[PDB]
């Protein structure tokens, strides 16, 4: 209801796929339908949503897709593919979510946007590209659709958008187009979350803390943890580019802006971090 | 804006597609840059608007894709398929209609929302497919997004929704799944508008009026009629039930229900049958 915080919630690929799993669609239900329950529960205990994921695994598939039937059919560019996974993940999550609320008696009352995040043309990622082949990952400017967004939380509508970061566009004199390129959707999510002026950002994956000396021996779990010491820690180099990274750059820049809790922990217990009971949480400088 | 009447606007397959045009995104872009200056000019007379399309050829090369793949990624069945002509298309008129606000000055406020459609899983459809080859086309019972749809209005947000009738589903026992159908544009959009209770149905299409006699020596274009002569006009039957059959179908029902008007034109004459200076008109007794 009404008197709720805001909670801005960025699934993983977990969310739809287990390590080794394969893409068809009745194994990606059955994970999204787990992944509702823990969500459930937060709008249960009374906190409004805002729910995001990834899109790699599902894009990856469609761009298969488009590839291998291009002498049958024409072949979409990239951003479109993007654009088809989020009605896919979208209507997934759409789905299970009502499933979950009517399971508990309550009326259904989700939506999916489509959502496009506009890019810096002039971003250096443009002329350094990255993973599969050859495609830049530039930064997240602007949430298109952020106006409409804060309008449907204004009403306590629990909106799932950014599914894969957004479908990466440009503004030039007066123009959106779609670019060839994909967002990180953590980065997306931070941009979400701090122009919400949301009361969290939680990050939810596959681990259950953040680690420093990760995979060795003195490693150490990161649990409640003071802005100054993790922005140390990162320059450290203790988090993996292609991982966990982008998630701590994510958590950090939220925190910085807004002042606001920032959580990275396990989909499994994502409650139990709002509650302060375990997962790992930068808090205020 | 807040002050407006409330329009359901169903756009066709023209929006995208030209008599035979080739599938591929630019070709389909620049005709929803083509619609989108029809639809601006409607907004910009001070309506509220739906906004919704079919999907037949784009579902179609979607399906299609899945099929010449389905020995390197795995394939998704019909309503998954509906799901990503959701996404994309959605994607399209998205772009292009923020584009148009942009173009006249305006601030963006616009959305694409994923869209499910209840039908009755033994639909008389399901036991005899009957549908441009023939295809099913069960009645759609409930637009499950509807509530966020009304709010969305409510705070006049340009919503583009239904996007090819929606993603069939059922609810068996508090669970929605997905179906293989695909719905018919127009009955569902008379379902939303007559449930939004909406001032006007538009069904727009690539002719300026419903005709009796089409194509024959006879043929009187309807313009203004009220709705107990246009009953009688269907049970006769001149509306040829691959095409302008439903799109009566649903301008009938509509009417029907809330004894506002709706509309069968042509795609760029559509202010002008607002205006009341053409296009088919059904009204009510
Ligand atoms: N310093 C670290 N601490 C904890 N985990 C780390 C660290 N560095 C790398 N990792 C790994 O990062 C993994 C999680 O990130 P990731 O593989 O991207 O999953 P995900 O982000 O939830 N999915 P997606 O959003 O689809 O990319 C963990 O399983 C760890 O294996
Ligand atoms: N009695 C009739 N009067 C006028 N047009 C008719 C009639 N009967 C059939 N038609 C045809 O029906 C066509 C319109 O419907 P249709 O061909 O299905 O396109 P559409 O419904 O606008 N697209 P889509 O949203 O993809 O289903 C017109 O172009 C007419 O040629």
């Amino acid at each position: 209801m009404s008197a709720g915080k805001t909670v801005v919630i960025a699934l993983g690929g977990n969310a739809m796929l287990q390590a080794k799993e394969k893409g068809d669609y009745d194994t990606q239900r059955k994970n999204v339908e787990i992944a509702a329950s823990e969500i459930y529960k937060i709008h249960k205990a009374g906190y409004k949503v805002v729910l995001t994921s990834g899109n790699g695994p599902q894009v990856g598939a469609i761009k298969l897709q488009n590839q291998a039937a291009a002498g049958v059919s024409p072949e979409m560019p990239l951003h479109v593919c993007g654009a088809m996974s989020q009605g896919f993940i979208g209507y997934m999550m759409s789905q299970a979510m009502d499933n979950v609320f009517c399971a508990n008696n309550e009326p259904a009352n989700c939506v999916t946007c489509v959502t496009q995040t506009l890019v810096d043309p002039k971003d250096q990622a443009f002329t350094n590209p990255t993973k599969p082949v050859v495609v830049p990952s530039p930064r997240p400017l602007e949430i298109v659709e952020y106006g409409v967004i804060k309008t449907l939380i204004d009403n306590n509508v629990l909106v799932i958008c950014t599914n894969g970061g957004g479908i990466p566009c440009k503004r030039e004199n007066k123009v959106i187009s779609g670019v060839d390129a994909v967002i990180d959707k953590d980065l997306a999510t931070s941009l979400l979350a701090k122009t919400l002026n949301s009361d969290y950002l939680m990050i939810l994956t596959d681990v259950l803390n953040a680690c420093i000396n990760y995979k060795k021996p003195d490693e150490r779990k990161l649990e409640e943890i003071k802005l100054s010491e993790i922005l140390a820690l990162e320059k450290d180099g203790h988090f993996a580019a292609g991982s966990m990274g982008p998630k701590v750059r994510a958590a950090i820049e939220f925190t910085q802006a807004t002042g606001k809790m920032s959580i990275i922990t396990s989909l499994s217990t994502a409650v139990d971090a709002l509650n302060g009971k375990c997962g790992t949480r930068i808090i205020k400088d």
